[PDB]
């Protein structure tokens, strides 16, 4: 099928990545990363986000694969060392899709209310442009908290053993289609009030972020941070879209955080 | 319909269910505590809870409603001050049933292998029966952790605005279908690791506890606290069993959320 | 004696402020914004740590006295009500002075090692001017941790209530000479490992923040936030310095604390 | 000098000891358990509690050492290997003293208001006997707060990196003379409030927990764990007794902090 493969750029990946190509060049593989089928992801969980966003128009019709050259990555597979093995399995056919969900983000601004909208497979998180940071939540229209402190995460299930994870966040199996809004550093006293506790949110539930004083906000949607200005809110609901990985072989997301957090 | 009233049985409660069970005399309303399809509970969540476990047996053919005599009531869909409403609202048929996820516990044994098993609508927690609590944590027969602390808690959604929400849970929208497991004070060393994080895991996932030198454990059911001795295994998943409320309004689980802990 | 007046500014601290120096007029008292023993602040915290820093070279000759004019205030005595009261006792030499403790951040750069010192009255914290914040943390000279992350937080005694409180720190009665260390969702896995835990420190201890890949790190200092290029090494120590608050009447910290956090 | 040895009690220690006492026999040593002026401890953090406690009316005459024959031994300074060197060191006189602070319990009784003290070098816990946790919490005599949850934890500074941490308190230097109390699970909700930050306080102050409904308590002090019933006041304050260790080389507290959490 259509493949391509992106590379971290450092020596160890792109011998690699030179390496696959030259295996799947003796199978019915045609690089092409237009539109490639299989996107394979040599580096760390950095570069497979990136590969990610260079693809995200086209989720619905590739299976992303991650090999990780060094100590990581969560999105990944693979290691350097079975990457003829993968190779061959690949360009046999032998694997089914798993999908996890995806969040969407959309910003809203002021003069015309014109939209901008991101995907995110780790989180989208929301801070103030300098100064003091303060929202309403508003949970699917009711008022639910006025927010003040340094800012909000909003994690997919898979990207709860990420940002989210630092932030208290519970982690969730990415069967599960929800997302998951955590706290930085809430003011609470007398007179300001925050629930403290991340929330988990179903598919279908939108949860929007509205100004209260300052309008300009820094926004991140994986590892992209932008300034907005001039913002008038910020809508988080679980995305219809999903990402599909190519799995070969079991390993189930519980024996991945194992290895990543407990030993390996 | 066949109707019965349970009271936490202070002066307030008690007078209240008389004068709903006079409120109800002039209705098509049979009094029936053997075969209630309607279960009323006046008091607290206690109350509530109680009245859940008297019928736990039956919760496909039962609705359940909450009347709050106190300032609480997470479980409470009514004010004393409603109750005369409630009883029209509830004679003429006019509602809809909600149904919340519950969390299945079984308890396997020593010689013979036996098993009792609970339902829980809040939670069921473990703890040791005297001295260190020590468990393997195994996930779909995945060994994930050795857990070393104080215990650890099941959560059902509902209950993660309780005992969860206190050791640091997510609060999870209760049409998702899934368990949290968080811990109590775990110990974390260079040669003690704990995942730390809460967990949330979905229908069908099976989460076993495992002793490694005690056998015997502190178990509790939503208030219910009993002492398992020579427990070979500790199994949790959510139920396929579900409670179901009467419901005559809207009152969304974040307005509910917001009202029991940012302000009313 | 010599006293000034800092406003917030806006009509009732100015008032407020007015009416104080006509009472002052009634007594020998003189308005001295050069060199005043005095210090009033009318406002809030903000306005309070402001007039701190504007007099931070003359710390062992002035007492400071807070009135608050919202709701707030940690570092406030006084109500408007009762600044009437307060003009006539501090007119009439009647109160005793009580000191709370400082920190002093030293901030070396490259070119020539050249430093910049600060001193703190609630806390000093440190993140990344953009991209990835990881420094080296050193306790009197040991290597304690790497630190990856969102960014650290050095706390005073009176501080902890304050950023040190929301980032999880321990609140720490202010006869306690001592400094503590709180982190911004540190990144915990296999790899990665931070104390997590806060940090208190005695006097005489020192912390030094030494960069690994990036040298700019945003740094602020109470209220002020500035950007520092080139840095070699961040160091945190307890002062030599202390704050003086003129003090009128019982006013423990825990009841302060009670009252800002508890109920009041 | 006088000295005695302790030991867990498995093989590994108790030929340690015997060795010990041999090389000890070839000085000026008088091996005495009634008076020894050096106790030495061989095990694990919990042999040298046992030390501790069993000589905790001679606090002032004795200089403890503990060696760990096993992976952890927060209060050890030596490893096996080297107690041929400790023999010799010890038996020259070759040694400093370091003391750390130590937390004092006081249970205050019914009919009669008699009197139970305990020393503690690691912490003092509350919990209820069965039943729900309810007490006041009064500092110096001003009524804090009402705590409703599963207990309470006061914790020695060398403590702070035991149960307290657990619990998300704070670490403290040993050489800071106080005191942290931290929470078990507390609830909050609308109704119900308490402070959630761990509190430190200095010597001299005094925390009293005050009973509500139930008078009987679970209160630990280091492993011993002990039924009270009719309590009338639980308080603690820092002891003015101190725990010596004999010291021959550094090993600085934070040293030992990065030793037994960070790696080694
Ligand atoms: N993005 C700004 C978000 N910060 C606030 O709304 N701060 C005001 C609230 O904090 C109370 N407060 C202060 C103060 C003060 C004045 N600050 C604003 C200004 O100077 O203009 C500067 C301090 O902010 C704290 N700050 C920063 N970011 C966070 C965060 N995420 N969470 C919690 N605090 C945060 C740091 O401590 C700064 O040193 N001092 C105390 C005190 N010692 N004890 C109790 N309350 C206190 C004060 O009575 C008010 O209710
Ligand atoms: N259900 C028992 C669960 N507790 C343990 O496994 N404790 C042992 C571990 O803690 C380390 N430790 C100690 C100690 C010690 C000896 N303890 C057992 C005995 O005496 O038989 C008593 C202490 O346990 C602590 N304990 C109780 N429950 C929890 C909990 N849930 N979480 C964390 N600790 C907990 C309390 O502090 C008691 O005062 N002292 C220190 C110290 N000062 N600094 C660092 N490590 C230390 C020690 O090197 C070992 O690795
Ligand atoms: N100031 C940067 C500090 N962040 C890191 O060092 N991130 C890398 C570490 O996180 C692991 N990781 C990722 C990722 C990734 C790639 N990131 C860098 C890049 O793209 O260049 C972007 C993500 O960073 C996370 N990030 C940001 N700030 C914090 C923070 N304070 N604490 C914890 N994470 C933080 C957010 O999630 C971003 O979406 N994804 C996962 C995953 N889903 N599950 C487990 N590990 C994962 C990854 O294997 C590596 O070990
Ligand atoms: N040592 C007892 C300490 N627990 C309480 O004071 N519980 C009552 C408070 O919790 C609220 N609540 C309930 C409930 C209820 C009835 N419980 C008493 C009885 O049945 O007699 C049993 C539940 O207690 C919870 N429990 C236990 N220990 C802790 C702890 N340390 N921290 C927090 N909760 C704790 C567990 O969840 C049990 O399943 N259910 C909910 C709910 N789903 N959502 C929100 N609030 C709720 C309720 O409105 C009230 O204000």
């Amino acid at each position: 099928m259509k493949y391509m493969i992106t590379s971290k750029g450092d020596e160890k990946s792109d011998l690699l990545r030179l390496n696959m190509i030259a295996g799947f060049g003796e199978y019915d593989m045609e690089y092409d990363d237009v539109e490639p089928e299989i996107v394979i992801s040599i580096g760390g969980d950095g570069t497979f986000l990136s590969a990610f966003h260079q693809y995200e128009e086209r989720l619905d019709e590739i299976a992303f694969i991650g090999i990780h050259t060094g100590h990581l990555g969560f999105y990944a597979d693979w290691r350097p060392a079975e990457a003829d093995k993968l190779v061959k399995l690949l360009a046999k056919g032998e694997y089914q899709k798993v999908s996890y969900p995806l969040l969407k983000t959309t910003v809203k601004y002021g003069i015309g209310k014109k939209e901008a909208t991101y995907l995110a497979l780790n989180e989208s998180t929301v801070k103030s442009s300098g100064g003091p940071f303060v929202v309403d939540v508003v949970i699917n229209d009711i008022h639910f908290e006025r927010f003040r402190g340094d800012g909000l995460c909003m994690s997919t299930p898979s990207g709860t053993t990420a940002y989210n994870k630092s932030l208290g966040g519970a982690l969730m199996h990415p069967s599960i289609e929800a997302m998951q809004l955590t706290e930085m550093a809430s003011i609470n006293n007398r007179v300001y009030r925050t629930i403290g506790s991340p929330l988990v949110f179903p598919k279908h539930h939108v949860v929007s972020l509205q100004p209260v004083n300052d309008k300009d906000f820094q926004i991140s949607v994986d590892h992209l941070s932008i300034l907005h200005r001039d913002v008038q809110e910020i809508r988080y609901e679980v995305s219809a879209k999903k990402i599909h990985f190519a799995r070969f072989r079991s390993f189930p997301f519980w024996r991945r955080v194992h290895d990543s957090f407990i030993e390996d």
